[PDB]
Protein backbone atom coordinates (compact mmCIF):
# COMPACT_ATOMS: atom_id res chain seq x y z
CA UNK A 1 0.00 0.00 0.00
CA UNK A 2 2.98 2.36 0.28
CA UNK A 3 4.15 1.90 -3.31
CA UNK A 4 2.75 5.26 -4.40
CA UNK A 5 4.34 7.32 -1.62
CA UNK A 6 7.77 8.98 -1.96
CA UNK A 7 10.60 7.38 0.00
CA UNK A 8 11.32 10.69 1.77
CA UNK A 9 7.61 11.11 2.63
CA UNK A 10 7.52 7.60 4.15
CA UNK A 11 10.54 8.45 6.32
CA UNK A 12 9.00 11.78 7.35
CA UNK A 13 5.73 10.05 8.30
CA UNK A 14 7.60 7.30 10.22
CA UNK A 15 9.11 10.08 12.36
CA UNK A 16 5.66 11.69 12.84
CA UNK A 17 4.20 8.27 13.76
CA UNK A 18 6.96 7.79 16.35
CA UNK A 19 6.09 11.19 17.92
CA UNK A 20 2.43 10.19 18.01
CA UNK A 21 3.23 6.75 19.46
CA UNK A 22 1.58 5.14 16.44
CA UNK A 23 3.99 2.24 16.10
CA UNK A 24 1.96 0.08 13.71
CA UNK A 25 1.78 3.06 11.31
CA UNK A 26 5.51 3.71 11.89
CA UNK A 27 6.32 0.09 10.97
CA UNK A 28 4.18 0.20 7.83
CA UNK A 29 5.87 3.46 6.71
CA UNK A 30 9.32 1.98 7.28
CA UNK A 31 8.38 -1.28 5.50
CA UNK A 32 7.33 0.88 2.53
CA UNK A 33 10.64 2.77 2.73
CA UNK A 34 12.66 -0.48 2.74
CA UNK A 35 10.64 -1.78 -0.20
CA UNK A 36 11.85 1.16 -2.31
CA UNK A 37 15.00 -0.93 -2.70
CA UNK A 38 17.60 1.66 -1.57
CA UNK A 39 19.91 0.94 1.35
CA UNK A 40 18.98 2.58 4.70
CA UNK A 41 21.04 5.19 6.50
CA UNK A 42 21.94 4.79 10.19
CA UNK A 43 19.01 7.01 11.23
CA UNK A 44 16.60 5.05 8.96
CA UNK A 45 17.83 1.67 10.33
CA UNK A 46 17.05 2.93 13.80
CA UNK A 47 13.55 3.99 12.72
CA UNK A 48 12.93 0.53 11.29
CA UNK A 49 14.12 -1.16 14.51
CA UNK A 50 12.16 1.13 16.89
CA UNK A 51 8.92 0.64 14.87
CA UNK A 52 8.98 -3.15 14.84
CA UNK A 53 10.36 -3.54 18.36
CA UNK A 54 7.38 -1.58 19.70
CA UNK A 55 4.87 -3.51 17.59
CA UNK A 56 6.26 -6.94 18.53
CA UNK A 57 6.73 -5.84 22.14
CA UNK A 58 3.01 -5.19 22.50
CA UNK A 59 2.30 -8.62 20.94
CA UNK A 60 4.80 -10.42 23.18
CA UNK A 61 3.31 -8.80 26.31
CA UNK A 62 -0.20 -9.82 25.26
CA UNK A 63 0.92 -13.34 24.36
CA UNK A 64 2.48 -13.73 27.84
CA UNK A 65 -0.67 -12.58 29.61
CA UNK A 66 -2.84 -15.02 27.56
CA UNK A 67 -0.34 -17.90 27.86
CA UNK A 68 -0.32 -17.48 31.64
CA UNK A 69 -4.14 -17.58 31.78
CA UNK A 70 -4.09 -20.63 29.52
CA UNK A 71 -1.53 -22.43 31.72
CA UNK A 72 -3.60 -21.72 34.85
CA UNK A 73 -6.69 -23.19 33.18
CA UNK A 74 -4.61 -26.36 32.46
CA UNK A 75 -13.88 -24.02 26.66
CA UNK A 76 -11.52 -23.35 23.77
CA UNK A 77 -11.62 -19.52 23.95
CA UNK A 78 -8.37 -18.82 25.90
CA UNK A 79 -6.40 -21.15 23.57
CA UNK A 80 -8.15 -19.68 20.49
CA UNK A 81 -7.36 -16.12 21.46
CA UNK A 82 -3.75 -16.92 22.49
CA UNK A 83 -3.35 -18.62 19.06
CA UNK A 84 -4.77 -15.51 17.33
CA UNK A 85 -2.25 -13.23 19.06
CA UNK A 86 0.51 -15.77 18.45
CA UNK A 87 -0.24 -15.94 14.74
CA UNK A 88 -0.19 -12.14 14.44
CA UNK A 89 3.13 -12.03 16.32
CA UNK A 90 4.56 -14.67 13.97
CA UNK A 91 3.35 -12.64 11.03
CA UNK A 92 5.19 -9.52 12.25
CA UNK A 93 8.37 -11.54 12.81
CA UNK A 94 8.08 -13.11 9.33
CA UNK A 95 7.58 -9.61 7.82
CA UNK A 96 10.74 -8.27 9.47
CA UNK A 97 12.71 -11.40 8.51
CA UNK A 98 11.45 -10.99 4.98
CA UNK A 99 12.67 -7.42 4.73
CA UNK A 100 16.08 -8.51 6.03
CA UNK A 101 16.25 -11.35 3.50
CA UNK A 102 14.87 -9.27 0.60
CA UNK A 103 17.28 -7.56 0.43
CA UNK A 104 18.67 -5.60 3.40
CA UNK A 105 21.33 -8.04 4.59
CA UNK A 106 22.76 -8.95 1.19
CA UNK A 107 23.32 -5.27 0.27
CA UNK A 108 24.79 -4.32 3.65
CA UNK A 109 28.59 -4.19 3.26
CA UNK A 110 29.65 -1.88 6.05
CA UNK A 111 30.11 -3.39 9.45
CA UNK A 112 27.65 -1.00 11.18
CA UNK A 113 24.84 -1.94 8.78
CA UNK A 114 25.60 -5.64 8.47
CA UNK A 115 25.89 -6.18 12.23
CA UNK A 116 22.69 -4.12 12.79
CA UNK A 117 20.70 -6.31 10.38
CA UNK A 118 22.10 -9.65 11.54
CA UNK A 119 21.32 -8.68 15.14
CA UNK A 120 17.73 -7.91 14.00
CA UNK A 121 17.57 -11.32 12.31
CA UNK A 122 18.72 -12.92 15.62
CA UNK A 123 16.14 -10.95 17.63
CA UNK A 124 13.12 -11.80 15.39
CA UNK A 125 14.00 -15.50 15.25
CA UNK A 126 14.37 -15.22 19.04
CA UNK A 127 10.78 -13.85 19.28
CA UNK A 128 9.59 -16.72 17.04
CA UNK A 129 11.42 -19.15 19.37
CA UNK A 130 9.62 -17.75 22.46
CA UNK A 131 6.29 -19.05 21.07
CA UNK A 132 7.57 -22.16 19.23
CA UNK A 133 7.39 -25.68 20.60
CA UNK A 134 9.16 -28.98 19.88
CA UNK A 135 11.53 -29.65 17.00
CA UNK A 136 10.25 -26.83 15.01
CA UNK A 137 11.56 -24.80 17.99
CA UNK A 138 15.04 -26.30 17.41
CA UNK A 139 15.58 -25.07 13.87
CA UNK A 140 14.22 -21.61 14.89
CA UNK A 141 16.62 -21.44 17.86
CA UNK A 142 19.47 -22.44 15.57
CA UNK A 143 18.52 -19.70 13.07
CA UNK A 144 18.64 -17.11 15.89
CA UNK A 145 21.98 -18.49 17.10
CA UNK A 146 23.52 -18.46 13.63
CA UNK A 147 22.50 -14.86 12.95
CA UNK A 148 23.78 -13.65 16.31
CA UNK A 149 27.03 -15.57 15.84
CA UNK A 150 27.72 -14.05 12.39
CA UNK A 151 26.97 -10.59 13.83
CA UNK A 152 29.30 -11.21 16.79
CA UNK A 153 32.12 -12.40 14.49
CA UNK A 154 31.93 -9.24 12.35
CA UNK A 155 31.50 -6.96 15.37
CA UNK A 156 34.60 -8.31 17.11
CA UNK A 157 36.71 -7.93 13.93
CA UNK A 158 35.37 -4.52 12.85
CA UNK A 159 34.12 -2.46 15.80
CA UNK A 160 35.62 -1.23 19.03
CA UNK A 161 34.41 -2.91 22.22
CA UNK A 162 32.44 0.17 23.24
CA UNK A 163 30.52 0.52 19.96
CA UNK A 164 26.80 0.67 21.00
CA UNK A 165 25.66 -1.69 18.27
CA UNK A 166 28.34 -4.23 19.30
CA UNK A 167 27.25 -3.79 22.96
CA UNK A 168 23.56 -4.15 22.17
CA UNK A 169 24.24 -7.27 20.08
CA UNK A 170 26.18 -8.87 22.92
CA UNK A 171 23.43 -7.92 25.41
CA UNK A 172 20.72 -9.55 23.22
CA UNK A 173 22.83 -12.62 22.43
CA UNK A 174 23.39 -13.01 26.23
CA UNK A 175 19.61 -12.83 26.70
CA UNK A 176 19.19 -15.46 23.96
CA UNK A 177 21.58 -17.76 25.85
CA UNK A 178 19.87 -17.29 29.23
CA UNK A 179 16.20 -17.28 28.15
CA UNK A 180 16.10 -19.39 24.99
CA UNK A 181 19.10 -21.67 24.76
CA UNK A 182 19.14 -22.87 28.39
CA UNK A 183 22.78 -21.73 28.64
CA UNK A 184 22.89 -19.39 31.66
CA UNK A 185 26.65 -19.86 32.03
CA UNK A 186 27.29 -18.78 28.43
CA UNK A 187 24.98 -15.80 29.07
CA UNK A 188 26.88 -14.73 32.16
CA UNK A 189 30.31 -15.25 30.51
CA UNK A 190 29.32 -13.21 27.48
CA UNK A 191 27.80 -10.36 29.44
CA UNK A 192 30.80 -10.18 31.83
CA UNK A 193 33.49 -10.30 29.09
CA UNK A 194 31.58 -7.72 27.04
CA UNK A 195 31.25 -5.43 30.06
CA UNK A 196 34.90 -5.73 31.03
CA UNK A 197 36.28 -5.15 27.53
CA UNK A 198 34.01 -2.10 27.12
CA UNK A 199 35.13 -0.69 30.51
CA UNK A 200 38.79 -0.92 29.34
CA UNK A 201 38.04 1.08 26.17
CA UNK A 202 35.96 3.91 27.77
CA UNK A 203 39.04 6.14 28.10
CA UNK A 204 39.14 6.52 24.29
CA UNK A 205 35.68 8.10 24.11
CA UNK A 206 34.24 11.59 24.06
CA UNK A 207 31.74 12.66 26.72
CA UNK A 208 28.81 11.89 24.41
CA UNK A 209 30.10 8.47 23.20
CA UNK A 210 30.88 7.63 26.83
CA UNK A 211 27.23 8.32 27.77
CA UNK A 212 26.01 6.11 24.83
CA UNK A 213 28.27 3.17 25.76
CA UNK A 214 27.85 3.28 29.53
CA UNK A 215 24.03 3.26 29.11
CA UNK A 216 24.23 -0.17 27.43
CA UNK A 217 26.94 -1.35 29.80
CA UNK A 218 24.49 -0.64 32.66
CA UNK A 219 21.98 -3.00 30.93
CA UNK A 220 24.64 -5.75 30.85
CA UNK A 221 25.31 -5.12 34.55
CA UNK A 222 21.54 -5.18 35.37
CA UNK A 223 21.28 -8.62 33.75
CA UNK A 224 24.39 -9.92 35.51
CA UNK A 225 22.79 -8.83 38.77
CA UNK A 226 19.52 -10.62 37.83
CA UNK A 227 21.48 -13.77 36.86
CA UNK A 228 24.02 -14.16 39.62
CA UNK B 1 -16.10 -11.15 10.97
CA UNK B 2 -17.54 -12.13 14.37
CA UNK B 3 -20.79 -13.53 13.00
CA UNK B 4 -19.65 -17.12 13.46
CA UNK B 5 -18.55 -16.77 17.08
CA UNK B 6 -20.88 -17.44 20.05
CA UNK B 7 -22.08 -14.40 21.95
CA UNK B 8 -20.68 -15.80 25.22
CA UNK B 9 -17.32 -16.53 23.53
CA UNK B 10 -17.12 -12.94 22.25
CA UNK B 11 -17.75 -11.64 25.79
CA UNK B 12 -15.17 -14.03 27.24
CA UNK B 13 -12.58 -12.92 24.65
CA UNK B 14 -13.38 -9.21 25.27
CA UNK B 15 -12.45 -9.81 28.93
CA UNK B 16 -9.24 -11.64 27.89
CA UNK B 17 -8.40 -8.77 25.49
CA UNK B 18 -8.88 -6.25 28.30
CA UNK B 19 -6.43 -8.23 30.51
CA UNK B 20 -3.94 -8.28 27.64
CA UNK B 21 -4.42 -4.56 26.94
CA UNK B 22 -5.52 -5.41 23.40
CA UNK B 23 -8.21 -2.75 23.11
CA UNK B 24 -8.77 -2.91 19.35
CA UNK B 25 -9.45 -6.66 19.70
CA UNK B 26 -11.65 -5.94 22.75
CA UNK B 27 -13.70 -3.44 20.73
CA UNK B 28 -14.11 -5.83 17.80
CA UNK B 29 -15.28 -8.62 20.16
CA UNK B 30 -17.79 -6.30 21.81
CA UNK B 31 -19.02 -4.99 18.43
CA UNK B 32 -19.64 -8.63 17.45
CA UNK B 33 -21.47 -9.20 20.76
CA UNK B 34 -23.72 -6.16 20.20
CA UNK B 35 -24.44 -7.31 16.65
CA UNK B 36 -25.96 -10.53 18.01
CA UNK B 37 -29.01 -8.36 18.63
CA UNK B 38 -29.58 -9.12 22.34
CA UNK B 39 -29.57 -6.33 24.91
CA UNK B 40 -26.36 -5.93 26.98
CA UNK B 41 -26.09 -6.45 30.72
CA UNK B 42 -24.49 -3.81 32.97
CA UNK B 43 -21.15 -5.66 32.91
CA UNK B 44 -21.30 -6.01 29.08
CA UNK B 45 -22.15 -2.28 28.64
CA UNK B 46 -19.06 -1.47 30.65
CA UNK B 47 -16.93 -3.76 28.47
CA UNK B 48 -18.23 -2.01 25.36
CA UNK B 49 -17.44 1.44 26.81
CA UNK B 50 -13.94 0.53 28.11
CA UNK B 51 -12.98 -1.01 24.72
CA UNK B 52 -13.96 1.96 22.57
CA UNK B 53 -12.81 4.61 25.04
CA UNK B 54 -9.31 3.12 24.95
CA UNK B 55 -9.28 2.82 21.16
CA UNK B 56 -10.52 6.38 20.57
CA UNK B 57 -8.30 7.70 23.37
CA UNK B 58 -5.19 6.50 21.55
CA UNK B 59 -6.49 8.13 18.34
CA UNK B 60 -7.32 11.42 20.05
CA UNK B 61 -3.85 11.58 21.64
CA UNK B 62 -2.20 10.94 18.28
CA UNK B 63 -4.43 13.46 16.52
CA UNK B 64 -3.44 16.13 19.09
CA UNK B 65 0.26 15.48 18.65
CA UNK B 66 -0.05 15.70 14.81
CA UNK B 67 -2.38 18.73 14.92
CA UNK B 68 0.12 20.57 17.12
CA UNK B 69 2.98 19.81 14.70
CA UNK B 70 0.77 20.92 11.83
CA UNK B 71 -0.13 24.21 13.57
CA UNK B 72 3.55 24.94 14.27
CA UNK B 73 4.39 24.40 10.59
CA UNK B 74 1.65 26.97 9.74
CA UNK B 75 5.29 19.60 2.16
CA UNK B 76 1.88 17.98 2.56
CA UNK B 77 2.99 15.05 4.78
CA UNK B 78 2.02 16.41 8.26
CA UNK B 79 -1.46 17.38 6.98
CA UNK B 80 -1.79 14.04 5.12
CA UNK B 81 -0.89 11.99 8.15
CA UNK B 82 -3.07 14.08 10.53
CA UNK B 83 -5.96 13.55 8.04
CA UNK B 84 -5.28 9.77 8.02
CA UNK B 85 -5.47 9.58 11.82
CA UNK B 86 -8.49 11.89 11.82
CA UNK B 87 -10.34 9.72 9.33
CA UNK B 88 -9.66 6.58 11.37
CA UNK B 89 -10.87 8.37 14.53
CA UNK B 90 -14.05 9.44 12.72
CA UNK B 91 -14.55 5.88 11.59
CA UNK B 92 -14.36 4.57 15.18
CA UNK B 93 -16.82 7.24 16.33
CA UNK B 94 -19.21 6.42 13.46
CA UNK B 95 -18.96 2.69 14.36
CA UNK B 96 -19.90 3.33 17.99
CA UNK B 97 -22.71 5.72 16.97
CA UNK B 98 -23.94 3.07 14.57
CA UNK B 99 -24.13 0.42 17.27
CA UNK B 100 -26.06 2.84 19.49
CA UNK B 101 -28.48 3.67 16.67
CA UNK B 102 -28.82 0.04 15.48
CA UNK B 103 -30.28 -0.82 17.90
CA UNK B 104 -28.93 -0.33 21.44
CA UNK B 105 -30.70 2.92 22.37
CA UNK B 106 -34.14 2.03 21.00
CA UNK B 107 -34.25 -1.25 22.98
CA UNK B 108 -32.94 0.29 26.21
CA UNK B 109 -35.93 0.88 28.51
CA UNK B 110 -34.38 0.91 31.94
CA UNK B 111 -32.91 4.15 33.13
CA UNK B 112 -29.43 2.67 33.81
CA UNK B 113 -29.13 1.36 30.25
CA UNK B 114 -30.78 4.27 28.47
CA UNK B 115 -28.72 6.91 30.27
CA UNK B 116 -25.53 4.84 29.70
CA UNK B 117 -26.13 4.71 25.94
CA UNK B 118 -27.22 8.33 25.52
CA UNK B 119 -24.12 9.44 27.44
CA UNK B 120 -22.04 7.32 25.00
CA UNK B 121 -23.82 8.99 22.08
CA UNK B 122 -22.92 12.42 23.60
CA UNK B 123 -19.28 11.40 24.12
CA UNK B 124 -18.71 10.05 20.56
CA UNK B 125 -20.34 13.09 18.93
CA UNK B 126 -18.12 15.13 21.29
CA UNK B 127 -15.01 13.32 19.89
CA UNK B 128 -16.26 14.02 16.35
CA UNK B 129 -16.69 17.69 17.33
CA UNK B 130 -13.06 17.93 18.57
CA UNK B 131 -11.83 17.36 14.99
CA UNK B 132 -14.69 19.05 13.08
CA UNK B 133 -14.53 22.55 11.66
CA UNK B 134 -17.07 25.15 10.53
CA UNK B 135 -20.81 24.60 10.18
CA UNK B 136 -20.46 20.94 9.94
CA UNK B 137 -19.03 21.37 13.48
CA UNK B 138 -22.31 23.05 14.55
CA UNK B 139 -24.67 20.20 13.76
CA UNK B 140 -22.20 17.74 15.40
CA UNK B 141 -22.01 19.87 18.56
CA UNK B 142 -25.80 20.04 18.62
CA UNK B 143 -26.04 16.23 18.29
CA UNK B 144 -23.71 15.84 21.30
CA UNK B 145 -25.70 18.42 23.27
CA UNK B 146 -29.04 16.78 22.48
CA UNK B 147 -27.86 13.32 23.53
CA UNK B 148 -26.36 14.60 26.77
CA UNK B 149 -29.50 16.62 27.51
CA UNK B 150 -31.85 13.62 27.03
CA UNK B 151 -29.55 11.55 29.28
CA UNK B 152 -29.51 14.28 31.94
CA UNK B 153 -33.33 14.58 31.87
CA UNK B 154 -33.80 10.83 32.45
CA UNK B 155 -31.00 10.67 35.03
CA UNK B 156 -32.48 13.47 37.14
CA UNK B 157 -35.97 11.85 37.07
CA UNK B 158 -34.85 8.23 37.60
CA UNK B 159 -31.56 8.01 39.50
CA UNK B 160 -30.30 9.25 42.83
CA UNK B 161 -27.79 12.10 42.75
CA UNK B 162 -24.96 9.79 43.77
CA UNK B 163 -25.56 7.18 41.06
CA UNK B 164 -22.14 6.76 39.30
CA UNK B 165 -23.61 6.78 35.82
CA UNK B 166 -25.53 10.00 36.61
CA UNK B 167 -22.29 11.49 38.05
CA UNK B 168 -20.18 10.43 35.08
CA UNK B 169 -22.76 11.85 32.66
CA UNK B 170 -22.76 15.20 34.45
CA UNK B 171 -18.93 15.22 34.53
CA UNK B 172 -18.73 14.60 30.74
CA UNK B 173 -21.52 17.06 29.92
CA UNK B 174 -19.60 19.67 32.02
CA UNK B 175 -16.48 18.89 29.95
CA UNK B 176 -18.56 19.28 26.77
CA UNK B 177 -19.65 22.74 27.96
CA UNK B 178 -16.13 23.89 28.87
CA UNK B 179 -14.14 22.39 25.98
CA UNK B 180 -16.58 22.21 23.08
CA UNK B 181 -19.48 24.59 23.57
CA UNK B 182 -17.47 27.62 24.79
CA UNK B 183 -19.70 27.74 27.89
CA UNK B 184 -17.30 27.65 30.86
CA UNK B 185 -19.93 29.14 33.18
CA UNK B 186 -22.43 26.39 32.35
CA UNK B 187 -19.62 23.86 32.90
CA UNK B 188 -18.78 25.24 36.32
CA UNK B 189 -22.46 25.53 37.36
CA UNK B 190 -23.19 21.96 36.33
CA UNK B 191 -20.14 20.48 38.00
CA UNK B 192 -20.76 22.42 41.25
CA UNK B 193 -24.51 21.61 41.49
CA UNK B 194 -23.80 17.95 40.68
CA UNK B 195 -21.08 17.80 43.33
CA UNK B 196 -23.21 19.46 45.99
CA UNK B 197 -26.31 17.34 45.40
CA UNK B 198 -24.17 14.16 45.49
CA UNK B 199 -22.49 15.26 48.75
CA UNK B 200 -25.97 15.66 50.36
CA UNK B 201 -26.97 12.09 49.38
CA UNK B 202 -23.74 10.28 50.49
CA UNK B 203 -25.24 9.46 53.91
CA UNK B 204 -27.66 7.02 52.21
CA UNK B 205 -24.87 4.84 50.82
CA UNK B 206 -23.00 1.72 51.86
CA UNK B 207 -19.22 1.80 52.25
CA UNK B 208 -18.74 0.39 48.75
CA UNK B 209 -21.28 2.69 47.00
CA UNK B 210 -19.74 5.61 48.89
CA UNK B 211 -16.29 4.73 47.44
CA UNK B 212 -17.82 4.49 43.88
CA UNK B 213 -19.58 7.87 44.13
CA UNK B 214 -16.84 9.83 45.87
CA UNK B 215 -14.32 8.69 43.20
CA UNK B 216 -16.36 10.47 40.50
CA UNK B 217 -17.11 13.41 42.78
CA UNK B 218 -13.33 13.89 43.10
CA UNK B 219 -13.17 14.16 39.26
CA UNK B 220 -15.82 16.91 39.35
CA UNK B 221 -13.80 18.69 42.05
CA UNK B 222 -10.53 18.29 40.02
CA UNK B 223 -12.20 20.01 37.06
CA UNK B 224 -13.67 22.78 39.21
CA UNK B 225 -10.15 23.41 40.49
CA UNK B 226 -8.79 23.48 36.90
CA UNK B 227 -11.60 25.87 35.85
CA UNK B 228 -11.79 28.36 38.67
O1 LIG C 1 11.24 -6.94 29.17
C1 LIG C 1 11.94 -7.12 28.18
C2 LIG C 1 13.48 -7.22 28.35
O2 LIG C 1 14.03 -7.81 27.13
C3 LIG C 1 15.31 -7.52 26.77
C4 LIG C 1 16.31 -7.14 27.67
C5 LIG C 1 17.64 -6.89 27.21
C6 LIG C 1 17.89 -7.04 25.83
C7 LIG C 1 16.87 -7.43 24.91
C8 LIG C 1 15.56 -7.63 25.41
P1 LIG C 1 14.19 -8.15 24.29
O3 LIG C 1 14.77 -7.96 22.82
O4 LIG C 1 13.02 -7.07 24.42
O5 LIG C 1 13.76 -9.54 24.64
N1 LIG C 1 11.49 -7.24 26.91
C9 LIG C 1 10.16 -7.13 26.57
C10 LIG C 1 9.63 -6.04 25.86
C11 LIG C 1 8.28 -5.99 25.50
C12 LIG C 1 7.45 -7.05 25.81
C13 LIG C 1 7.98 -8.14 26.51
CL1 LIG C 1 6.94 -9.43 26.95
C14 LIG C 1 9.34 -8.20 26.85
CL2 LIG C 1 9.96 -9.53 27.71
O1 LIG D 1 -7.37 13.66 29.25
C1 LIG D 1 -8.57 13.40 29.08
C2 LIG D 1 -9.60 13.95 30.09
O2 LIG D 1 -10.92 13.85 29.48
C3 LIG D 1 -12.03 13.72 30.27
C4 LIG D 1 -12.09 14.18 31.60
C5 LIG D 1 -13.29 14.04 32.34
C6 LIG D 1 -14.39 13.43 31.71
C7 LIG D 1 -14.33 12.97 30.36
C8 LIG D 1 -13.10 13.09 29.66
P1 LIG D 1 -12.94 12.53 27.91
O3 LIG D 1 -14.25 11.69 27.63
O4 LIG D 1 -11.74 11.48 27.85
O5 LIG D 1 -12.74 13.72 27.03
N1 LIG D 1 -9.07 12.66 28.06
C9 LIG D 1 -8.29 12.07 27.11
C10 LIG D 1 -8.09 10.68 27.03
C11 LIG D 1 -7.32 10.10 26.00
C12 LIG D 1 -6.78 10.92 25.03
C13 LIG D 1 -6.97 12.30 25.10
CL1 LIG D 1 -6.24 13.31 23.94
C14 LIG D 1 -7.76 12.87 26.12
CL2 LIG D 1 -7.99 14.56 26.20
CL1 LIG E 1 -9.99 -15.51 18.76
CL1 LIG F 1 27.69 -6.29 0.12
CL1 LIG G 1 -0.55 9.34 5.43
CL1 LIG H 1 -37.79 0.51 25.11
MG1 LIG I 1 10.77 8.78 -5.82
MG1 LIG J 1 -16.24 -20.92 27.21
MG1 LIG K 1 0.30 -21.56 16.84
MG1 LIG L 1 25.96 -1.80 0.13
MG1 LIG M 1 35.77 -0.19 12.46
MG1 LIG N 1 -25.58 -18.78 19.85
MG1 LIG O 1 8.11 16.91 2.72
MG1 LIG P 1 -10.75 15.47 7.55
MG1 LIG Q 1 -35.43 -3.42 26.58
MG1 LIG R 1 -34.36 4.72 40.13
Amino acid sequence: AMGSMERASLIQKAKLAEQAERYEDMAAFMKGAVEKGEELSCEERNLLSVAYKNVVGGQRAAWRVLSSIEQKSNGPEVREYREKVETELQGVCDTVLGLLDSHLIKEAGDAESRVFYLKMKGDYYRYLAEVATGDDKKRIIDSARSAYQEAMDISKKEMPPTNPIRLGLALNFSVFHYEIANSPEEAISLAKTTFDEAMADLHTLSEDSYKDSTLIMQLLRDNLTLWT
